[PDB]
Order: C-alpha cells, then structure tokens, then sequence
C-alpha cells in the first residue's frame, strides 16, 4: 500500500518481432530490406503488411510521413490497405505523394468522418494540391443559411449537435481558404468580402466558437486587402475600385457613380481594404481636385486657405444657384471646398447662437407672447434647412441605416428640440397679448419651457463639431479612439446605476419621516440647491439627485441631520451616506479607470486604421452631387450589354494577374517566414540513412 | 469581484494610517472640547452646520478623518476657542499630513495596484465568467425549489 | 514519452506512494529530520511523475477523474509547501490541461453525454429531488476545473 | 546631375584571378585541389599563400571558419602567417583548432588590441577552452580600485580615455566569467559575491557604461544562485551556508555565531541567493523552532496560538530573568517566540497611548505643572526601554549602518520627541506651582508644547507597527513593494515643489499690499483657518500653506477678493490661482499617476525576491540572544587550527561536487535551447561537400 | 470504450504536435554531423588500389 503498482489499463494486441524489424526498415529508409520482406511476404505469409502499429500509422502512413516516394511505390505495388492514405498524405503536403494516391485510385483515424481530401487541401492552403484536386471534378457542401430551421438542419441538430458544429466549422474553413478562393471564385475580391461579413455574422449566433469563426472573417479581410497590394499602377487600381459586379441599377444622377467596389467594401466594413494607402492616396487626389499640391503647402498657407473660402461661401453657394455651368460655380462641387463652405454655414450659425443671448433688451423680459427678435430670425432659416436635410435623409437613406449611427441620434433630438421651440413659442405669441412681470407667470408658461428648449438646443448643435474632428489628421485618431471607449463605460455605468438605487431606497426609507414644509425652512427653500441644504433624502426623487450631486462633493455633510435630533437615527443615515461613497469613489470609480486603461491600450492598436475608415466616410459623403448647397441655401428652390463587357474583360485581366502576383509572393514567403521542426530533421536524417544502405548494396571487399 | 481581494490588503494599510493619525488628533484636542449647549443651534459635532468638536473624542476623530477623503470637512475644524497659535498649527500640520499620506500617496498607489491586477484578471476573463454562469445554470436543473419565494411556503 | 513509458510499464515498475500532506507518521518526521531538502525533493520528483499525461493516460483506470484530484491535490500542495509554491501550480497547471484535452477528442454528442453523465460506481441513495445526470460535470465543478467546464462542446 | 554615378570611393588592392580560385577551394572544402594549389605554391610563385579578401579572411580564418580540422593542418603545415589566428579558433570555439594553434608554437583585427587569448576565452565562457590555457600559465591584469589616483591610472586615461575604458571592462568580463569563477577560484560563492558588488558599484561611477556594468553585476549574482541550486542534501547546504571565511579574528559571544556565508551575502545584497527555496527552508525551520508543524496549523490555531503566547509575554519575560536555564526561561529565546512577545509588548504600549486620552479628569486642565497621571507613569518605563535599546544598537551596530535604514530615521525622532516631552514636563512643573485658566496661557507655554511634542511622538509610534507586515505572506509583499514606490515619487515632489513656489512668489506679490487686521476681521480670526477665510495671500508663509491646502479643495474662491473691490487685480489673483490649480491637479497631479502605473509594473515583478530578502533580515535579528527582553523588561539588571582546517576541507568538497554538477547542467542546457544559425548551416553544408569531392577523388584515369 | 478512444486520438495529437514544434536545438545538429562522418568513414574503409 505504500508502492503504485503501474500496469496498462487498456491493452491492445501487441505486434509481432518480425513486423516490428519489418517496421524499423521503412523508417530507416532500408530500400534493400524493406522490398526482401514484402516479397518474403508473398509465400511464407509470415508477416503482415498491413501490420497496424497500436499509433494506427501501417508502413504506407511511414512511407508518406518520411516523403519516400519511392519506397511508397514500393508497397503501394504490393496492394497494401490504402483506407485514409490520401488525407495522410495531403496534411503532410507532399505533392509526389497525392499524385501517386491520386493516380492508381471502425479503424483508428486522425481525421473526423466528414473531412474530404478538397477539404483537407483547402485547410492546409496548398496552392499546388488545390489545383490537383479541383481538376478532377471535385465540390463542397454549400452550408445552410446562419438562420435555417429546415428539416435537415433541425434533425442534425436535434441528431447530434456537436458533429453538425464541428462539420458546418470544417466547410468554412475550406471556404475561406485564399488558395481556394483565388482559383475558384470568378470574383476573388467580391467573395473575401462576403465570406468575411457572413463569418463575422456567424461568430455572434455561434458564440461557443465565436473565436473560431472571427479567425475566419479575419483571413478572408487579410486577402482582400492583400490582392490590392500587388496592383501596380494607377490603372490597375482605377480598374478595381470602379468595377460594378452587376448591372441594370440605373443608377442615380444624384449619385456619384463611381467607386462600386470601394462603396461595396465600405458596406462590409472592409477597413483594412479600405485603409490601404494606395486607395487612400487616390481618395485624396478627388478629395483636393482643386489642390494638385496640398500635401506640399505649409501650414499657414493652408489656414489662410481655409479662412478664405469659408468667409466666400456665401457666394459660392449663391454662384452655384445662379449659373452652375459657370466658372465660379463649378468651385462648389469640389469636395473639399464643398466642406469646407458646409463647415462655414455652420459655424455662422453656432456663432448667431450666441448672439441670442447676448442681446438683452430691457422691458421686453416681461412680453408673454413675444415676437421673434432679429437674431430668431436669421437662424429660421438655417433651422428650415437643418430640418428639410435630415428629412431628405429619411426618403433617401432608409429608416434602418439612419438610426445606426450615433451623431443622427443627436441630429434628430436637436431638430425635434428645435420645432418643438418654435410650436410653442407660436401659441405663447397667439395665447397671450400683454406683458406681466415674470416673477408671477407660472411653474409650466409656454414662454419658459419655449426658453428652456432652446437653450438645450444650442448645446447639442455646438456638441455637434466634434464630429468634424475625424477630419484632422491630429485630433481626428483621438477622436474616434474615445468615442470607441464610450461603450466599455456605458456597462459600467449598469453596475453604479444598480448601486445608486439600492442605497437611494434605503435612504428615502429611512428619512421620508422628516419631511418638512418649505414654510418652514430659511428663505421659503426647499431641497438641495438652496444655500442651507435641506431634505435631501424626503423623497425618492430627491434623494437620487442628492447621491448623485455627492459624486461630486456638492452635497454637504449636515444634511444627515434631523429636526428632532434623533441620535441613532442620524448616525445610521449618515453611514449609509459614508457607505455609498467609499463603494462610488473609491472603489468603483478607480475599477472605471482601470477598465479605461486596459481597454484604451487595445484600441491604439488600430486606430489608424479606424480613423481612416471614418475619414472615407467623411470625404465620400461630400462626392456626390445631391446635397452641395449648405442648408441657409438648400430650401430655396439603350443596351449597355457591350460596355459591361468590356468592362469586365478588363477586371478579369486585372484580377488574373493579382492572383499570380500574390500566390507567388505568398509561396515566397513561407520559404523565409518559418524555422525548422522535428519533421524537417527527421526528413534529413533519413535521406542520409537511404543514401547510406544504398551505398553499402555495393561492397567492393568485407 | 475579483479585483475587492486585493483592494482588501490595501484596506489594512489605510487603516493602520487612519488609526496612527486618529491617536494623535485626539491626543492633541481633546482638552478643548466643548458642550453641546455653548455650541450654535445646541449641535454638537461634525455633522452639524457648523462643524465643531471634530477632535475631541475618538471616536469622532475617526469620523472626521474618514469624511476628510471625501473633502467633507473643513478647515476651520482646526481651531480651538482659546485661540492657541502653536497647537492649532501643530493640529492642522497633523491634518495636512494625513491628507497628503491618504489622498496624494495611498489613494494613487492604490490605482496603480488595480490597473496591474485587473490586467492579469482580464486575460482569465471568459473562463472564470462561464464557470460562474455554469453554476448559475445548474441550480435551476434540480427539482427542489421550482417555486419562488411568494409560493415556496 | 510514450513510447518509453509503455516498455518500462511492461517491466512490472511502481512508484512511491506520497503521504498525505498532513502526516506525522514516523517515517514522514524521521526522514523530514535527518534530510529536509531530499525529502522535499524526493515528493516533488514522485508528483512529477504522477502528474505525466502519458502515464495517466497508460495507467490510469478513469484518467479524467485521476487528472481531476491530482490536480486539485496539487494546488492544495503549492500552499502547504510555500518554498516551491510555483513547481506544484504548473503541476496542478498541468492535470487541468490534460482532462480538458481528452474532453477536446470527443467526435460525437453521444460520446460526450456519456463522458459528462458517468457516475464513479457510486451506488448509495440518490435525493429524488435533486438533478440526476451530469455526474462527472458535477465533480468537475467540486474540484474547480474550470477549463474543463468551460469547454465549447 | 539627374543620375548618381556609384563608384568605389576607398579602393583595395585587387586579388587575383589564381587567388580567387585557391580561396574558394577551401570554402568547398576541396582538400584535393587546396593541396595540389599549395603544392604548386612551393615552386611557381605564383599564387599567395597568405593571400586575404578585403574583409581580411585568409585560407586560414577559412579554414578555422568550417571548423575542417585537416584542412587546417595542411595550410599549417606550408608555413601560412598565424598572426591572431588563436583569437578566431577561439571565438569559433573548435577546441580542435585551439589545440592545434597552441601546439604548433599595420593589419586589420577583428580584436582590439588589449584582448588576449584567455581574456577572449573567458568572454565567450566555454569551460573546456579555458581549462586548456589555463593549464599553460596564463595571467590577467589586475584592475586598480575604482577610485585611484595612481600615476598609471591617471596617465592612462590622460593618453587615451577611450582605450582605458575598453580594457578596464574586458578584465571586467573575463574575471565574471561563470567558467573562469569555478576553474581557478578557492572560494567561487565568496568571489561571485565580491565581484558582483564591485560591478554594482563600478556601474555608478562610470555612468556611460552603467548598463554594461550592471548585466556582468546581474551575471555573478546568478553563478552563485545557481551554485547553491546543486545541493543535494540538507548535510551539503548547511556546510555551505555554515562557513566561515577566516578564523583568526575572534567572534565575540552574545552573537548567532552560525550562518556566516548567508550573513555575508545579506551584507553583499545577494537577494537571489537568501531568497532561494533550500535556503528559505532552512531558515524557517529554526524560525519556527519550537512548532516542528506549523505550515500544516489550520489558520484558526495559528491565531489563537499567537494571542496565548501573547497574552503570557509578561510571564515569559519574568521567567527569563528568574531562572533562564528553566523549561520556562527557554521559551522566549525561540526566534518566534521571541518576536511574538516583542509584538506583544509594543501592542501594550500603543494601547496605553489611547488610554492617555481617554481619561479626563475635571479642573486639571488649568494645572500649569501636572505631574506625571496614571497612564504616563506605566508609560513611562517603555520609553526608557525604548530609547535604551536604540542607544544600545548606535554603541553596537556603527553610526554608519543605522541611518540607512529608514525606519530607524523614525526610531530617532520617535525617541528623540519622547526625551524633549519629558524634559519639557519636568521645565513645567519647576516653574509652575498652581492652577490658571487655560485660556490666559501664553502662546509658547512649556505645558502646550509638550502636549503637542506627545501627540506628535503617538503618530510615529502608530506607524511604526508597518514594518511588522514584512512577516506576513500577504502584507508583507505589498508594504515591500510600496516603499519602493516612494523613492520614484519624491522625485516628483521636486517639480510640484518649484511650482508652489512660483505661483506663491506671485500672488504674494500681488495681494501682500491688502493685508488687514485681525481686530478688522470677524470673531477677530485671521487666517484660513477660520470660518471665513481671509489674509490668504498676504505673506509668503500663508500664501504656501493657501496653496497647499487648495490641492484638497479646502480654500474657497472668495478669498481672491479684496475689500477695496479692484477688480482687476482680484481678476489677475483669481488667474494665478486658476492656472495653478490646472498646474497641479489636471496636468502634474495625472503625471504622477501614469510614472506610478509604469513605476509598480516593474516593481511586481521582482515583488517575491524582495520582500523574503526583508523578510530574512527580519528573521536573523531575533536569532541573536542579545534583545531577548523586550523594551519593558529589557532596562532592569595548545592549538585551535585543527577545527578551521577541518571545516575548511569539508566546504571544498562540497565545492567540488557543486562545480562538477553546475558544469555539466551548464553544459547541457546549452544544446537544448537555442536553435541554428548560419553557421550550422553553411558547417553543415561544407560537410556535404568535402564528401562529394572526396569520394569523386577515388577515380579512374581523367 | 470512448476513453480509449479518446487516449489514442489525444496520444497521436501530442505525437503530431511535436513534429511541428518549429523549433531545432545544438543536440540536432551534432547528430545530423555525426552521421555524414560515420557515412565518411565507412564508405572510405573501403579503399581501392592502395
Ligand atoms: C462607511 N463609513 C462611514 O459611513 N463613517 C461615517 C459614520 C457616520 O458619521 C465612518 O466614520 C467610517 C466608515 N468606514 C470607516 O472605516 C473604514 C474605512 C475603509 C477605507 C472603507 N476601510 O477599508 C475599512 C477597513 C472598512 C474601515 N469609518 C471610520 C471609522 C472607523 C472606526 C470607527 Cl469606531 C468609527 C469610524
Ligand atoms: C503637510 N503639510 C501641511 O500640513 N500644511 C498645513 C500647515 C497648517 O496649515 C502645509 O501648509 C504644507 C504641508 N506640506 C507642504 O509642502 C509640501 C507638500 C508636498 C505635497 C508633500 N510636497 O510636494 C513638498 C514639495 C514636499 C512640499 N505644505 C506647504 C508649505 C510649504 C512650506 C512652508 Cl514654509 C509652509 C507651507
Ligand atoms: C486658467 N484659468 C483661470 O484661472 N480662470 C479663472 C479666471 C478668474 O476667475 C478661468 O476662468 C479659466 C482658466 N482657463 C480656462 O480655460 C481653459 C481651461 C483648460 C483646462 C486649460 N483648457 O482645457 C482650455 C481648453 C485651454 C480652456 N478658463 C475658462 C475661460 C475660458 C475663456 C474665457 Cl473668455 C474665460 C474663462
Ligand atoms: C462654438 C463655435 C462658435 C466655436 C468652435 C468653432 C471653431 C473654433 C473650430 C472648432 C472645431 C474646428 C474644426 C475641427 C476640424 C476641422 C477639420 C480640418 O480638416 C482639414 O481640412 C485639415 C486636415 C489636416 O490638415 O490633416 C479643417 C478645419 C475643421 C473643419 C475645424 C474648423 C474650425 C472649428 C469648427
Ligand atoms: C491596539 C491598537 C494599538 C492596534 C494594534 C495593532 C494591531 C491591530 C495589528 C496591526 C498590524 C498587526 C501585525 C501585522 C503583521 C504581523 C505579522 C504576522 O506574522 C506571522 O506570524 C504570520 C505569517 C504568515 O502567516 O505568513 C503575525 C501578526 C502581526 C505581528 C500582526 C499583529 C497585530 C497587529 C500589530
Ligand atoms: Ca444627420
Ligand atoms: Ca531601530
């Protein structure tokens, strides 16, 4: 009992010593012995040449595993068990070897039941062993769509769920191969970039293998981007971006109509495809038409620039209403001079925002129903167009793709704000015909809430600029770098939310007793924005804000107390009071910061890449044709078959020579990427021992 | 969660400097303390509107120092009806050095330890969340308490 | 190795069996007395060699329950024996990552229901009440094997 | 002028056709045709020898390069120049070419002058190499002391700094050589701890090439490490750690006496090495010397096993004195017992520091002179034993040593504070017979200092219970790693001190003209201090305290504001104070935050390693007899060679088994973890080819 | 049954992975150059017209 006696728990036949010598040849490469045994095993039937070695690899799996082709010929002639040889074969990529398999044509695998030999090839991404596969007329499993609820995908499912998985993973691995896809795919590109999106979908639905599947979109974004690399002309890349896939659309004159690739990669987030910087450079040359030699200008030189055509958009705007053949308004179109007169429409109306406030005109505080002052009525106009913009979104965009981004969420609450200002300020004008002081005029007057509005208004249209920042080279990577840790915090601010209301309850629970009058505190002032703070935690409304004003330290300690000096009453109030500030400040604020940190350091990985994207977005918005006019101006009022020919013969071409390029550098690659292994030593030191039986079959003396 | 054990070490930290600097407070201020009715509104203590008496016992020593990091007591805490120039300096110098110990040094030495350890917990994430939702699961497979606590009796 | 491990097995060898962590028998305080540091070292070496997923693989009637309390040993051993603290947790590291890996080779859903519901010959008496299968998943649980219970399948 | 003509701009001399020919023979490995080139060498003259590429290669270092042995010879034996051929076989490490270079008997080096062949052998720490020059009488130059002034060293750096420089720090390398240490070492622990100290302190002095200095410091510190990891028994590792160097001084008594060689590399900050797993055991086995079983205690009988043992200290003290040899006066000399009782009986005094105030006694407030009360005399014999025990380790320990520990900076003001309150009580009650109203006391009364002077002395005892986390397993590592913290953070307090400054220098300045009364203020308080702040700027000593103070947001705004209501200067204060606040608290205030992030990442790592240093020290200074007592028990009153040659013996050989083990691991682990290089392969192909040529020799007629 | 088919796939998975290490150590090479000198020596034991 003090000794583990150790003995084999699961034990299979054992092997003869005949084979096991039989064996030891193939491995040494022992032509000479290894042909005596098998033909001594044609009459004495002494050994067995299917000898299953308890590893399940027989001579042939070691004639493959060393890449002897010419003992694999050697018992391939002696008509030994062939069963799953040719995936053997194809995983140790041995092209000699899937020939041979190929040409001729429950045991123990390495290989589940549903992998094919074109599915093995596809996973191990062989150019050359692809290509013998696909011509001799092979296919794959079309998989189902990631929501099927067919007869077959229910009873699989319901059959065996883990075999269903792990097939449906094996087919999209085969899919997603770049060797595959640029040998079989008509349109390499087209296919990246939906086998890309569809696995990034699948990733979600699938979330047990969700890293699985997120490899998969990952390589099939990498090849895409990867076939653009190798264009090498401007020709070539004009040839790719601007190819349509398909016809008969129409098109829109409004539309931009060029770019069809570039928009279909933007549609299925290709950013990497979209940040290379060959694409990219050829953006910005449309971006400053009437810039040849921007990137060389000096900074001031720029800013003077841009100063000047933003002080003129006034008349540009007006040059392209009146004659938009001209010369001065033909300057419009421009995208970066379009932006720019964009950009100055608007800070013209943020700058009349201010103006609102800073003209005061005494006696006219106490005008019920007053009417629009001269600043209201300069901004109308800009509001009209702001307002007929955004609708011009709703018919054109779609419902569904406006509410995706989040700066159209700030749009509709400002546009929203400001009609329901102007509503209001109407009945107010219509309601009421005097003035009364405002000391008297009730809690809820049109006139206040009108005022209130407005004013909510005027700080999301100045809050609205940042969103201009994606345009600076500088400020643009911040900028999309913090709007990309918003969504970490906002889950943080679930766990604070449950905290503030559960010691919010138990505050209100414990105070709402001590409820006062305002009539009877100093002043006729009630709550926490007086200057003795009173009734902090009397209601549950109340409360809430007191917790949350203490975040900040604008709530004093005194507020603890009680009228009747209830002694326990109050210390129990105020270590609730103590207890939710060391959870809030010292414990959750700095878990917000580590998170912060943690997640920030992941982000500047690609913001690069993400800050280009966003700029793309930008600069293609301002391309097309529809929206030129700011908005202080936008409310005033046969067969093509042989041109689509010829337009796909030319991205043919192109795509042909991509494929040649990349598979050559990709097999040029491999060659100098990765060091050495145990099967390269063990391929070496066999040749030698080959090399020298061989040798020894010669003995001059002995 | 598994970021409070270690801020629990760095708990007995605090409170041997929360503790060291309370003895001292205390032991300086407590023969000025005065009685409730010779205090404005008959309140007595720190959580009146004028702050009084924040030293003078232990107990409330501790309060003051504990309300301190969350800038809630102020300054004037520190002076004494008498009026004595040297103990009231030698008084607030105790404050202020408490304050530079807990709020300068401690609180970011603290911040410092979090980041480094929730970056080890952020790697181990996924695992430890499905081990946690695993047990979740499997208390509701069992038949035992299918009714909820409004029908369970 | 495998391979070398399968001709020694053959050969009729046996290991040492370590005492439990917690023994005063005579031998364990004899030996502790006149060598500590080739006692210490003499226990580490046998759980080294324990702990070899060849051998367990070899030997061991159920090697997933076998990995499951010689990993859960081993942690329990990295705290007895603080000095070589970090040898017993990559040990223990190590029978964590073997039972996941068997569970990886599973091909099919009846090959896993049948590895997850294995009861180790318990007979007794079963609660009605309580959840009847997932015996083995349950005792993964007990011995916190969280990478197994983690596992996609 | 549109093209850039490339020309040789420093032209070599060109070697010959017949040359080019002759050199890439020995490269192929050409034996035949090398010998029949040299052959025809000896008769023509036409083709040199000793020939060399540009990149100054002859046959030769070809040769040595292949590491083709027989090659070699036959080039040796037609009498090629040798010139620093030895320095290259032995950087190739061939020790069949270094045999062969040493039996045998203006040009560009790939050596700097300085390097000699067992300096070089050393550097690259190949053990064989080594042992056969040294084996022929070979020396090194001995460097001077960091510090010399010697007409060499001066002179030296005088001709030629750069040179010196070099050559000081080659001997450097060769003499930390691992190899080198274990061939020709007496003692090799002994000289790795005296060579990596030396390194350390050299790594300061010359700054330039700290970096250096420091890896060959970190180098010699591991060789001992890993030395004491070769102990195979407990027998062998208390020979090693038992050791003493010498003998001839006397040991006074009262001392450990044992553990010399681990007392000696605490002296050298051997941190590697006291923190290794063997040694820390040991260590705790006489640390816990009377609990054989500790680690197996559940951590509930650990603790209350500490509380009766520290409960008893008083009785365990008593008995100590009473009747040291008895069962019970052996108790306390136990390491953990010891510091259990100690523990215990500092607990007792900051327990009695609380009761100082806890009990008043009504019309004592007033006693101008009060005698000592209750709770100070008890106090009382502490203190003395306290700062009889801090003297007793000044006469003891050095002056030198004692301010380096921080800790004992707090022991001297902690003592010194506690003398000046007594000798200040003492003042008082001299000078004073009776009882005056508080109130009428003067500023600097004797009594009210000394109040202060205690108080200040009870928040420094407090503290002082933070070095006893270094015991903890889990305080210990945190509190280590905190006070390395503090040194990065002091740093900083240098920057945020010259801006208090700056901005104190400016609004005393500006706000010194406005100084009011106190008489002039209400409740006629003056200061920040009071209810209503006032005078915030109007002397540099308030203004620094103003200013500290704000960091926590205690001052308030309205103290800008001056009572003759200047609105520019009171707009001008405001901004000084404002930009200050942003100074600090948004900009240097974060910069501290991040240098700390980076700062403790670093620290973490070496956190284990650091604290059981600590933790060691801790340990050894309760095995001495010699502060048994603790501070309130702690006041009361022919020839001897044979032993040192014995023990000397029994550590060689010792160090004999440990050399013999590390060699062998060393040179073992070396063919498992790094993979090829370019001179495998180019070695290995060159193999290939010499058997090709040779075995194509053995032919026919031609 | 399923452990022992578990044991085989798991056993030649780890036997698969270490083929594809990438990686080689010195061992390696001394044994790949000890093997061209035994052929060396063998094949010139057998010398012709001496
Ligand atoms: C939540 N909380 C609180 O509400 N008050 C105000 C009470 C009403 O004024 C307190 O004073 C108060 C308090 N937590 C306190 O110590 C905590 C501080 C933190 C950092 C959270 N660590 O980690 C622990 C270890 C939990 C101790 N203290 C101070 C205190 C201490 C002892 C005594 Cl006898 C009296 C006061
Ligand atoms: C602990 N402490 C304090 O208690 N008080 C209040 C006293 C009673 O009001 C202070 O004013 C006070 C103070 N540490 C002070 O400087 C320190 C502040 C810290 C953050 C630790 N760094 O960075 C250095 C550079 C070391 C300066 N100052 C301001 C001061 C300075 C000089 C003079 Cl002559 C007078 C005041
Ligand atoms: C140092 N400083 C200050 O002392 N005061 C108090 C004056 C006396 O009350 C201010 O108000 C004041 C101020 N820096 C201000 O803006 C800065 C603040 C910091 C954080 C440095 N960033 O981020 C920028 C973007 C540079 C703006 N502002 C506010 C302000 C701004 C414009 C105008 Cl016209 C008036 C006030
Ligand atoms: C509330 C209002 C009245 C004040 C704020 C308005 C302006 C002071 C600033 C705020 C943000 C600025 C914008 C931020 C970013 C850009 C992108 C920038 O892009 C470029 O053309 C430069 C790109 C590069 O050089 O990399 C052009 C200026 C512009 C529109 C800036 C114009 C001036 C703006 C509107
Ligand atoms: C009564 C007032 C004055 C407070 C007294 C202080 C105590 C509340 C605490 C503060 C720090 C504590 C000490 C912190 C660290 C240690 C080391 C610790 O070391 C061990 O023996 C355990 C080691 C391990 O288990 O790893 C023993 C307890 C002790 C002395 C603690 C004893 C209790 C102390 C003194
Ligand atoms: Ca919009
Ligand atoms: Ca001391």
């Amino acid at each position: 009992r003090d000794r583990i006696p150790l003995q084999i728990v699961r034990a299979e036949t054992e092997l003869s010593a005949e084979e096991k010598a039989f064996l030891n040849a193939v491995e040494k490469g022992d032509y000479a012995t290894v042909k005596q045994a098998l033909q001594e095993a044609e009459i004495y039937y002494n050994v067995n040449i299917n000898c299953m070695d308890p590893l399940g690899r027989s001579a042939l799996l070691i004639a493959i595993e060393n890449e002897n082709l010419e003992i694999m010929e050697l018992l391939l002639n002696h008509s030994v068990y062939v069963g799953d040889a040719l995936l053997y074969a194809i995983r140790k990529e041995v092209v000699g070897a899937v020939e041979l398999l190929l040409s001729y044509r429950t045991q123990f695998s390495e290989f589940t039941p549903d992998i094919t030999p074109i599915m093995l090839a596809a996973h191990t991404n062989n150019y050359e062993i692809i290509k013998l596969l696909v011509q001799k007329r092979v296919t794959i499993p079309r998989p189902h769509q990631i929501r099927c609820n067919c007869v077959e995908c229910v009873s699989s499912s319901e059959v065996d769920s883990l075999r269903h998985s792990r097939s449906r993973l094996n087919i999209y691995k085969a899919l997603a191969s770049p060797s595959l896809i640029a040998l079989s795919s008509e349109d390499p590109i087209l296919t990246a970039f939906r086998l890309g999106w569809e696995l990034k979908e699948l990733s979600k639905v699938e979330n047990e293998f969700k890293a699985e599947y997120e490899e998969l979109s990952q390589q099939c974004k990498l090849f895409a981007k990867d076939l653009l690399d190798q264009a090498r002309s401007s020709r070539e890349l004009e040839i790719i971006l601007n190819h349509r896939d398909d016809h008969s659309e129409e098109l829109d004159p409004q539309k931009y109509h060029d770019l069809a690739k570039l928009k279909v990669a933007i549609k299925y987030h290709q950013k990497e495809f979209v940040a290379q910087p060959n694409c990219q450079q050829l953006l910005a040359t449309l971006w400053y038409d009437g810039f040849p030699g921007w990137r060389r200008k000096h900074w001031v030189v720029k800013l003077l620039t841009c100063m000047t055509i933003g002080f003129l958009f006034p008349m540009l705007s007006i040059a392209y209403l009146i004659s938009p053949r001209s010369n001065l308004g033909l300057f419009i179109k421009k995208p970066f001079i379009k932006f720019i007169c964009h950009t100055a429409s608007y800070l013209t109306f943020l700058f009349m925002l201010l103006l609102a406030s800073q003209h005061i005109v005494r006696t006219d505080l106490h005008v019920q129903g007053p009417p629009p002052t001269v600043v209201e009525w300069m901004i109308l106009p800009w509001v009209l167009g702001f307002i007929w913009g955004e609708i011009k979104e709703m018919w054109d965009g779609g419902f569904t793709e406006y509410i995706h981004d989040w700066w159209n969420l700030m749009d509709f609450a400002m546009n929203s704000l400001y009609l329901a200002t102007i509503s209001l300020k109407i009945m107010a004008y219509v309601k009421y015909n005097g003035s009364r002081p405002r000391e008297e005029w009730e809690m809820w007057h049109p006139t206040l809430i009108a005022e209130a509005l407005f004013a909510i208004s005027n700080i999301l249209s100045s809050l609205r600029l940042i969103s201009l920042f994606t345009a600076n080279s500088h400020l643009g990577p911040l900028q999309i770098s913090l709007g990309r840790m918003l969504l970490d915090i906002l889950k943080f601010l679930f766990i604070y939310c449950l905290v503030l209301l559960a010691f919010a309850n138990g505050l209100n629970q414990l105070y709402f007793y001590y409820e006062t009058r305002a009539i009877d505190e100093p002043n006729n002032c009630k709550g926490i924005r007086c200057e003795k703070q009173n009734n902090a935690f009397s209601t549950l409304f109340e409360t809430l804000q007191s917790l949350f004003w203490s975040v900040f330290g604008l709530l004093n300690l005194y507020v603890t107390n009680v009228k009747a000096r209830h002694e326990f009453t109050e210390f129990v109030g105020a270590t609730m009071f103590g207890t939710y500030n060391v959870i809030s400040l010292v414990v959750l604020l700095n878990m917000l910061i580590a998170m912060m940190n943690n997640s920030y350091q992941l982000i500047a990985d690609h913001a690069d890449i993400e800050w280009k994207f966003a700029r793309t977005k930008l600069w293609m918005s301002y391309f097309d044709e529809g929206g030129t006019l700011p908005p202080p101006f936008n409310i005033i009022p046969t067969e093509r078959n042989a041109d689509s020919l010829i337009q796909n013969q030319h991205y043919q071409e192109v795509i042909r020579n991509l494929v040649k390029r990349y598979v050559a550098a990709m097999i040029r690659n491999s060659k100098t990427h990765e060091g050495l292994t145990e099967e390269n030593f063990k391929e070496l030191k066999q040749d030698i021992s080959s090399f020298r039986y061989e040798v020894l079959d010669l003995l001059g003396n002995r």
